[PDB]
């Protein structure tokens, strides 16, 4: 029957697509609520094309110039405003998915009540499973809230899996499924052939380069460091239950293979894709069923060769900092996450060299480690670690 | 839950990759019987090590000669020998799964007896589907008839493919359940590269390397079609919910392509064991003796749409398919005689192509057994036979 969803985060490029999406299927899908930040004319576009239920803003101030907006544009929508109104949404009780892609720390508390709603929740924050994966992991057993990733790493592993994994995330028996690893795969960044050497005096507009389809600056430069890859990581093990025995990483330059799952019997199942959000995003929504995306197949005429290489950790030390705090839990992954977002704008500012991000995470990493866990106590921690953090490239500058 | 096989055919190279799979897992299955053709060395061998409960040749005489020998070497096993015995061992009640691994058309009623007994199938026989599809899917679905393909590329498929659809072969719904394609993959054979006009002079000796007749099939991707043929009747698909793409490392096996935009690929190392090692645990996975794949090793992966110029038989054996049972059959009939006439260097490579297509032709101008089949395997192969000296 009809899904009803909420979208946090609706003003994105995950709501675009996600949207984008649930217009290729009128039937099946429809929009309840939605939910940005402080961008008044993009909402009221999109409430103007969508006629939601519900509309809200997390800036007041913004929720005010969109309630004057929709008043004749969208007279049936109720406009809302600020944190509370965000969990809100995310809870109704007509909703059947939550589309949580609202970013950053901000995104924790409402993804966290959609959870406590017991509602499916489609994940596309980070910072829930890379700051707070047991916590999370903890509330989904409770609700009976269904998890379903939208990282296109952690939706291709999804789709290599059996099903009764697939119903039971968060605390799969991957071994007894016959599951011996799962191959979570990155294109290793601009540096993948570059000489160790030559790190040292790389420039932002190097770190920068990527694919003709863009990321944020932050990102781009997580993946010439494959901190990108690390967090993945993170999450995956969260999301997959894996031991240290059950999860590795490839790098696959061309990034066709999103990911990798290698069974008992030698067996492995990849998937592969164009690269479009949609495709991941229309999964999430369609479970177990699938439908139209808007995507096309991908044609492999125009794919080129696919290659696969092994990282070291003298080109990516930052990949076996943050597979050592996730093994270590919530506090390191959580202080590694922070002390990341203070040395890559740093090295953005020009204050410190490209190999200098290491080495900032690595300081601070130790420091917290050698001195109940709640969403408070963990962002206070973030805060503690930024300051480290601060304290640590004012040295290296 | 002991498992319980027959191995039809287990003197080859399928046999023995079921075997590795059986060794490593004792605590899971359970060889009751092993049957194989007239090659008796092989087979005393292979009772002396697992001491089958039963011994099968098609060959009356060599079973004669296994049973003089087994006095010594297996006694407690018991011999038999015969078309009948192949049955008998097939439709045990104690059977659970039968390994049907005995090539040609040899190979089609003990397969038949195990179907219409209800037996898990572990279907390694072509011409099962090759030369009667309907009628095999027909008889599955009345007997409640496990399918389970073994060949990598069918098996790969299978793994591709979501559950719902997975158990339901033969009369799967693949739109409905979101498959917009079923790529079957291979790697285009010793002339992939080689220029079209090259291919008149092309010499036996070039057309082998690593089964002269398979290797030759390889060679002209009638192996493909054949697959293709296969395919079709496994998974229900029409000609466009099914392509063919040209893949020269064989690392992956064969790809569904998904609604989404998604597709799923099932890779591995070049070993039997792993997809034989599904049809035997099927829906739960167990070890097969197969190493984790090695990304080290696999080089690069790449990609051509055959051309069929260069491939003329996979053309004709996708109309063929198309056309219905009596093409097919038809058109595999013509392909062995023209395939030995080529290695009696008697025509060219190219004729091959040629020969299929009159025989083709001549018999398409114009309900199904497995013996109206079988005529018609003949009525081809004479054709096929005229064909020939005529060049
Ligand atoms: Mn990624
Ligand atoms: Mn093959």
């Amino acid at each position: 029957g009809m899904q009803k969803l909420t979208i946090l985060g609706a003003t994105g490029s995950i709501g675009a697509s996600t949207l984008k999406v649930i217009e290729q299927n009128p039937d099946k899908f429809s929009v309840v609520a939605l939910a940005a930040d402080s961008n008044v004319e993009k909402m009221q576009q999109l409430c103007q094309r969508w006629q939601p239920e519900y509309a809200v803003m997390a800036n007041k101030e913004a929720a005010l110039r969109l309630k004057m907006a929709l008043a004749v544009l969208a007279p049936n929508t109720q406009v809302l405003g600020g944190q509370e109104a965000l969990c809100y949404v995310a809870t109704l009780e007509q909703v059947d998915s939550v589309m949580a892609a609202i970013v950053g720390a901000a995104g924790l508390v409402p993804t966290m009540a959609a959870v406590k709603a017991g509602k499916r929740i489609l994940l596309a924050n980070k910072e829930a499973l890379v700051m707070s994966g047991q916590l999370f992991i903890d509330e989904v057993e409770k609700s009976g809230a269904q998890l379903l990733p939208v990282d296109s790493e952690h939706n291709a592993i999804f789709q290599c899996l059996p099903q009764t994994v697939q119903g039971n995330l968060g605390r799969c028996d991957l071994a007894s499924q016959g599951v011996s690893h799962i191959l979570l795969t990155g294109s290793g960044g601009p540096f993948r052939y570059t000489d160790v050497a030559e790190l040292e005096a790389v420039t932002p507009e190097q770190a920068i380069a990527h694919p003709n389809w863009s990321m944020g600056p932050k990102i781009s430069v997580d993946s010439a460091t494959m901190m990108n890859k690390g967090l993945e990581y993170i999450e995956a093990k969260w999301l997959f239950n894996a031991s240290r025995d059950q999860l590795k990483v490839i790098i696959h330059p061309q990034s066709v293979i999103h990911s990798m799952v290698q069974y008992l019997d030698g067996s492995v199942l990849a998937q592969m894709g164009e690269p479009d959000m949609a495709t991941p995003i229309a999964l999430t929504l369609s479970y177990p069923e699938r439908v139209k995306a808007g995507v096309k197949p991908l044609d492999f005429t125009q794919v080129g060769e696919l290659t696969f290489l092994q990282p070291d950790f003298e080109r990516y030390p930052c990949l076996a900092l943050a597979i050592e705090a996730c093994y270590l839990g919530q506090h390191a992954t959580t202080t590694l996450n922070a002390a990341n977002e203070v040395a890559v704008a740093a090295f953005l500012a020009r204050q410190i060299k490209f190999t200098d991000i290491a080495r900032v995470n690595d300081s601070v990493l130790n420091q917290v480690c050698k001195q109940l866990d709640s969403l408070e106590s963990l962002l206070e921690l973030d805060r503690m670690a930024r300051t480290l953090a601060d304290e640590v490239v004012r040295e290296r500058a």
